[PDB]
């Protein structure tokens, strides 16, 4: 037939041909920043924001990307510029060979924007969580598709909101060369999620006070929409492999669907119902593999699965460990020898101490008990086999380690640094923070 409808069959092999040779691996890194007014501490505005979009890209020579009438990003060959729905500043990196690479290219975008944002009096703060503001104190982003998103929040869950408004995270996206490949990586990446929550915790202050947990930018995870979320233990019944994940996707309820130009809003229906034509939304319409990949952009698990693997579960932070976080991960799930051994140390491990990691991390990081010890001492076995495979690797990358070393020798999160400061020196002012973590 000249078109025939696609099957499960087909979303299957969209995922598949993912699947890249070794040499073919690369790193991608996104993460988000909060804008803000340096004189006043506010967040910063969709008018300062698009000057700064615009100037960036006469500047520095990046397309425009608009919706509508208004700039909402910046393109330049593989790397973009977006904003998240509480004004997030992101930047989605393009696929790098090394760290070196990855560390540049921070370098570069985070040069760019204080370039053009000093001269506007704008300063950028990496936190997970913006320590200073109310929900209602942020400006919400013109783009359709958040508005639809904002909309339902409220109906699966108390927090999606300030995941939408109040969060900033670093990601890297990793690639695998097979089904049994990805089904390693995948598991791998769900069992020690947690402990990158930990080394990475910065999010202890809400409206300007001590909130009660390390990570409440985690926490906003585990209230945000109980269908979309989580550790998906799923992954590791013996069943699991590119099939299963799609039934998984198939059955988590929509978003929106794009047509012409405009976002359609699909919430309370399903992919399932849309493959057999059957979506009330736009009614007798099949779908495409655009409408896919876009749904499979609306499922927000502790890793996610698309063409590549996204490692979910960081607060955003300073440079060093935005260069720290890819690292973490290359170390571990690009080696084969350190894969073997992260599956090996979690092979025992149930899904209920992993489902409990990931609820108790967010409130006490490393000195979270695990059986016998802390689960400081997971993460000493944790960073050894990571700088493993960074040394395997022989590009020189293990430095990229460095910024996390002290926090698994000591125990302490980034985010206890911070709450020892704001009873410190800072005389118990967040204030401060728009200091210490600025960009
Ligand atoms: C609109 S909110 C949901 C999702 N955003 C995230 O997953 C952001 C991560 C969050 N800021 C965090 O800190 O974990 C998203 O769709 N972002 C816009 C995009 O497609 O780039
Ligand atoms: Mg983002």
């Amino acid at each position: 037939v000249a078109t025939e409808p696609l099957t499960r069959e087909d979303l299957i092999a969209y995922l598949a041909s993912g699947c890249k040779s070794k040499e073919k691996w690369r790193i991608g890194t996104e993460h988000e920043k909060f804008g803000f007014e340096v004189n006043t501490l506010r967040p910063m505005k969709y008018d300062q924001i698009a000057e700064l979009l615009n100037s960036i890209a006469e500047r520095f020579e990046w397309e425009k990307v608009m919706e509508g009438d208004k700039i909402i990003g910046l393109k330049q060959g593989k790397q973009s510029i977006s904003l998240e729905p509480g004004g997030q500043f992101e930047l989605s990196g393009a696929p790098l060979e090394t760290l070196h690479q990855t560390c540049a290219e921070v370098n570069s975008h985070l040069y760019q924007v204080k370039a053009v944002a000093e001269e506007m009096g704008i300063g950028f703060l990496g936190m997970g969580f913006q320590p200073k503001w109310r929900r209602e104190d942020i400006p919400t982003m013109p783009k359709g598709r958040y508005d639809i998103m904002r909309n339902y929040m409220p109906k699966v869950g108390s927090l999606g909101l300030d995941m939408m408004l109040r969060t900033c995270t670093v990601q890297v996206n990793l690639d695998f060369s097979s089904e049994a490949d990805m089904i390693r990586k995948f598991r791998a990446g769900l069992a020690l999620q947690p402990i990158a929550t930990a080394l990475f915790a910065n999010s202890p202050f809400t409206e300007g006070k001590p909130n009660g947990f390390l990570s409440m930018r985690s926490h906003i995870w585990t209230d945000t929409d109980k269908d979309r979320t989580g550790m998906l233990p799923f992954v590791f019944d013996d069943s699991f492999g590119f099939e299963q994940y799609v039934d998984y996707a198939l059955d988590v309820p929509m978003y929106f669907a794009y047509r012409n130009g405009k976002y359609v809003d699909c919430t309370g229906m399903t992919f399932r119902q849309f493959l057999a034509g059957k979506l009330p939304c736009l009614p007798g319409e099949l779908p495409t593999y655009n409408d896919w990949e876009n749904h499979l952009t609306t499922i927000f698990p502790e890793v996610r699965l698309k063409r590549y693997m996204e490692m979910r579960g960081a607060d955003g932070g300073p440079w060093r460990r935005l260069c720290a976080l890819p690292a973490f991960w290359v170390g571990l799930l690009y080696d084969e020898d350190v894969l073997q051994s992260v599956l090996d140390l979690t092979a025992d491990w149930t899904p209920a101490e992993r489902e409990m990691l990931r609820n108790k991390v967010p409130v006490t990081g490393l000195k979270t008990p695990f059986r016998d010890g802390l689960l400081k001492h997971v993460a000493e076995d944790v960073l050894k086999l990571a700088k493993d495979g960074l040394e395997r690797r022989g590009y020189k990358e293990v430095g990229f380690l460095n910024a996390v070393t002290e926090v698994v020798r000591t125990g302490v999160t980034p985010a206890e640094n911070l709450l020892e400061m704001y009873n410190g020196e800072w005389g118990q002012s967040v204030d401060p923070v728009f200091q210490e973590l600025l960009y």
